[PDB]
């Protein structure tokens, strides 16, 4: 129920907006991401694990 | 040219040789080349670096 | 590509061969830069670059 997309994206230098265009996804779907308000679908999930060359579980912390 | 700094940014964003290769659709020599100074880039190549790390050419590449 | 480099030379009032002159490259190696024909090595995108006092990114634009 977290994730670490905000860090992440410090350590490779990346503006939220940067970020979103190299997703194709919109700016507002990165902070949504980063504050939690939206889960990603699994898509973006795998998009966001190989743009910084992770497993999804490396980025994404859940529960159960 | 051997004056750059694409090995040591390659460290700071976790990339191999080949995982930059891929992110610019060119092969793992041509990275190699360009880390070497054996091959200068093309303009566009340089662009296409310079955009992956968020930073200037002149920040990469030394004249 | 895409540069500015004909409008810099009407900015400073150089012919295609004054800028080769002071390039040392060909006047046929200017045309074909300004008209696109060819993208420009790094080195000579440098060369350009100092002898206008500008970066790189304010003389040629790349769709990336």
């Amino acid at each position: 129920s977290k994730n670490r997309i905000k860090v992440l994206r410090a350590e490779h230098n990346l503006t939220q907006a940067d970020l979103a265009d190299k997703l194709d996804v919109s700016r507002q779907t990165i902070n949504a991401l980063e504050t939690g308000k939206y889960d990603p679908s699994l898509p973006l999930a795998f998009k966001l694990a190989r743009l910084f060359g992770l497993r999804i579980e490396d980025i994404f912390q859940d529960e159960g």
